[PDB]
């Protein structure tokens, strides 16, 4: 009955009946994505209305469609022909993963490149890479994609270990053209294999590691209802799922006594971006948004019980469109579970002789996804003390290149021949804030220090001080570590027992932000990634950093729009955007496949409870 | 017959033997540090020669002694009378914590002031807080310990709910006399108690939680030879303890193949400091070395299974001297065991169709330890991949006063009446670093940004520098959080398979340093916390950031005075000293019993291994 539950089999394919109806579902449509809406603002009239957001392609060339549709009412509500040279393309298909290796495969000037390097063309395998938008204008409303080589010896072999340096082509997907075919010299194809389960790379596995039973007898302390609605020691949410940005939280609210406060209204990471930093014509229009271009939730992976999850498990199995509207099962694509997390409180006391310890533990809401060579598990934390923590955790292959006899600036070798380029992994966290209700405002906190003199003789003070953000165009934030920078989403209309308004604290990692040129492509198309935090004022429609089509746009939406509109943001309903990111310079270790590596950001209650809220906590 | 072993309840009775014998152990001496001396450089001769480093403090006024003495050749090495005005003064003894108050008791001075405020001196406890060194001319040369006070209702009261404000006395605690007692207006004392067990402030315990078994079957994976050699998962290290740092870790090396590779010889945590950010003429003298003044390992904590260690625990059980040389266990003192941690490499690869998943895990060594309002637990981290990492856990009851009327700029209010002075917990890493050898170097890396053209015309590209500190002079070195600055201990006489110098990486928090204004006496005297990363020249006797006698030493020993030295670092035996801290505004959450703080650093190879070290762990 809830109007935040998972999306059903049976919704999906009443829309793909909708949609067929009335002639938006022919043989030359696709479906590239589709997800629900949430509810507005204001629907608490009780007044249930599931509703269908749509993206439809066509592989004949006519222009796509956006398409909103209810199921409730069975009608299509609103059915947009989208210009792409204006609005940006739609995002890669699965389907088309396929399609730049098997177009290359019969392209002359490809076949000539691959014959100069004696490279069996069935072994070649082609990277279908996102195109962005540089210098070419024959590109411009055309569905590019861009294809880098690497060879496969035999089929279980990992291709990442032999990139075809020196070549690139790019691909006109729906036209079937080849446009380009740049090879600019022969690189030796590294030699080595990259095969981790070979046991002549291997060696003999360990026979050190004995088993470790985490179990939990009486069962888990959590409670599911209505599909996806969690209630654990005093917290209660909505766990949803999205197929472009993954698992989403809504709802996140806190039990104190007998009020259930809000803090948070929907939070979810609304863009990823993988910008390369190797300046070789070759790569160096490389930057993937995984989730604005790809769509992780689409890629999300079955999770293995004992293996990706341990413990007493509890799945969602969360349902997605294909390419033709049919439901897809994504069978135990979300974990849930609670952690141990050793102390969280504990004295001895010298003058009472009360000894006093009490146990922490975590509530862990995670899912995996693989895009091509990488793979990242996005993990949501809530812990017993008020605690929101978010970490990434990433994993998978490196992407590789030839490494350069004398060297490079900007690639680091992992094994003879062999390359990694320098890149980023920057992250947006959208958290559309509700602490306490809906009237919020962001201040930010520096330390301040003091200087020995009138009062303050013997020079130890220190301080902090508050800037209160009140409109759009002052809510562009950088981090500043050295001054301990965080900021403080407050709600100033509802007090704690001090009289002090109610607040949660954002804790940033403070890694680098954007590296690249502020005149480049990618500085343009990734502007939400150059700063660490931008607070909007909500609007339905502003949901992504990078706006709905970052395909092949040329840049300028989402964030840097959004905030030209110089909203009030004191005290109104606002959404705070959270930049963060691991720079990766590879190492020999992350060699042939990558230990995790996690970044992440965590919010902590500043004066929202009355005092600490984990003293009803028992002693095991 | 490792000489890394623990100290045995025998060696410390014949330490006790032999400096009675030798007349230094009469009736007014007592023991104020005792603890096993590392063997020096060059011991693999293989004469194994026990000695021990005792403080002598004399409670009739006599020159304290510095004594070392061999057990294995059970004499006296040297003797060395102390002039304190000089060098500092000994550590607190536990038994001075109840003279502060019992000498206050008697003071006509402190009875009128009780008596102003209708205070009971029979409830009054008076908290032993170290000096520093101020204004004070009648100071120097004196045993100084300041009071402040806090009323206890009952006897099992929390002390730390009623501060008395506007209050402070000094004390010599060797010639029993008040020096001063300074009254600066009256306060009201706050009234609500914060006692964190009784059901009217916990309400009803929560029934909501269930239980978490975590339990190994087979039992653990590490074994524990010579009562304290641990191998573990290809790791191997020798756990120590000594009574001023606690844990310290030995010798710790990576097995790889077949060649045991050294990383660290040595690791403690060798300082913390907490400088209190209240100007007030009552509190802005107090800044407490816990390490250094009061010595955090004799207040080491018994630990109880299931409550501060879950899972399948081992003990050790480390031996101290008291103050009379009476050897004293702290059963259950070190908590030893394996956690599992989460993915450790995870890829399903799109061409090869090879689904590949592994498990991580750590080995965590930590102790707890509690000083007064406050409770510490030191976490090591050993991790399948290589990595090392240490988190201090900050807990217990914060240090309170009164909160003024019309508020503070360096107080925060935590309940009616009952403030909270800002101030910063501050820990210095000691790392003897033995990467391969101890033929190391230090560099800092900084990532470039580079500007778009010639060579980089789409203004994609970025690399990243590294400077070699070459001299003691140039290697005190600030985080830089923007430019994502990290330090590699690399061994430039040692490669990996591609010719490149191995190494590890340090990862800082990039918290802040001391706030303190420069001038400070609190700057002078913890130097060491201004800066985060120090780099020295090993030499036997440069133990501690500080020095060695750090109560009301007047400032500039330690760090400082070592690196004027400017010796040669370029390829040497060296040691790397890491400040990291918390800066603490403290949060109506943190009382009455503040939940869990967090901070720490980790090191992760750089280059060390020729591939990923974790290519042979099963599939569990
Ligand atoms: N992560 C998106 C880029 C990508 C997609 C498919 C194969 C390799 C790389
Ligand atoms: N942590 C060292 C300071 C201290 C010592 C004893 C009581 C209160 C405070
Ligand atoms: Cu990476
Ligand atoms: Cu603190
Ligand atoms: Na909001
Ligand atoms: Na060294």
């Amino acid at each position: 009955a809830s109007p935040f539950r998972l999306a059903s089999a049976g919704e999906i394919s009443e829309v793909q009946g909708i949609l067929r109806t009335a002639g938006l579902l022919g043989p030359e449509k696709r479906i590239a994505y589709l997800g629900v809406l949430d509810p507005a603002r204001g629907a608490g009239s009780e007044a249930e209305d599931r509703r269908f957001r749509v993206f439809i392609h066509d592989v004949s060339g006519a222009r796509p469609q956006e398409v909103t549709v209810s199921v409730t009412n069975g009608t299509v509500i609103s059915a947009v022909e989208l210009d792409t040279a204006a609005t940006g393309e739609l995002p890669v298909l699965e389907e088309e993963f396929e399609v730049v290796e098997q177009l290359l495969a019969t392209d002359e000037r490809w076949l000539k490149a691959l014959a100069a390097r004696n490279l069996d063309v069935s072994k070649v395998r082609v990277a279908p890479l996102s195109a962005g938008v540089f210098e070419y204008a024959e590109e411009r409303g055309r569905r590019i994609l861009r294809g880098l080589a690497f060879v496969q010896d035999f089929p279980e072999d990992s291709a990442w270990a032999h990139p075809v340096d020196g070549l690139v082509a790019y691909v006109d997907v729906v036209s079937k053209e080849v446009t380009r075919v740049i090879d600019t010299g022969v690189f030796p194809v590294p030699a080595e294999h990259g095969n981790y389960t070979d046991p002549e790379l291997t060696g003999p596995l360990r026979t050190t590691q004995k088993p470790i039973s985490i179990t939990q007898p009486e069962g888990p302390s959590f409670t599911v209802t209505g599909g996806n609605h969690i209630e654990w020691e005093k917290w209660s949410l909505d766990v949803g799922f999205d197929v472009r940005e993954g698992v989403v939280l809504h709802n996140i609210a806190f039990r104190d006594g007998d009020r259930l406060r809000p803090i948070i209204n929907r939070a979810s990471i609304a863009e990823m971006v993988v910008p390369y930093g190797d300046p070789s014509p070759i790569r160096s229009w490389q930057n993937y948004f995984d989730t604005g271009e790809y769509l992780v939730g689409q890629y999300a992976n079955s999770l293995e019980l004992g293996c990706d999850c341990l413990g007493d498990i509890t799945y969602l199995s969360p349902v997605i469109s294909d390419a033709f509207g049919n439901p897809r099962e994504i069978r135990n694509g979300i974990c849930m579970h609670e952690e141990d997390w050793g102390i969280l409180a504990k004295h001895s006391d010298l003058w009472s002789g009360i000894n006093y310890t009490r146990r922490n533990r975590r509530m862990v809401i995670s899912f995996f996804t693989t895009i091509g060579n990488y793979d990242y598990g996005f993990y949501w934390y809530l812990y017993l003390d008020g605690t929101i923590e978010f970490e990434a955790k990433a994993t998978g292959v490196v992407f590789t290149s030839a490494f350069p006899e004398g060297g490079s600036d900007n690639i680091s070798q992992l094994a003879p021949g062999l390359g990694a380029p320098f890149h980023q992994h920057i992250f947006s966290a959208r958290l559309d804030m509700a602490i306490d209700g809906f009237t919020n405002r962001v201040e930010e906190e520096d330390v301040v220090r003091q200087t020995m003199g009138p009062g303050n003789e013997r020079g130890n003070a220190f301080s902090r001080k508050r800037t209160v953000l009140t409109r759009e165009s002052e809510a562009v934030r950088e981090a500043d570590a050295r001054t301990g920078r965080t900021w403080i989403i407050s709600n100033p209309e509802s007090k704690n027992r001090l009289n002090e308004p109610v607040g949660y604290k954002l804790h940033a990692h403070n890694q680098p932000t954007l590296l690249a040129d502020p005149g480049s492509s990618i500085a343009r198309r990734a502007a939400f990634a150059t700063k660490d935090l931008w607070v909007t004022r909500y609007a339905d429609d502003e949901r992504y950093p990078t706006g709905d089509f970052v395909n092949q746009h040329s840049g300028g939406a989402g964030l840097p729009s959004y905030i030209a509109q110089d909203r009030d943001i004191d005290g109104q309903d606002i959404v705070v955007w959270h930049t963060f990111g691991l720079t990766h310079f590879p190492r020999v270790e992350d060699w042939p496949i990558m230990p995790v590596d996690t970044v992440g950001f965590k919010l902590r209650p500043e004066g929202f409870f009355d005092r600490s809220p984990v003293l009803d906590v028992p002693a095991n």
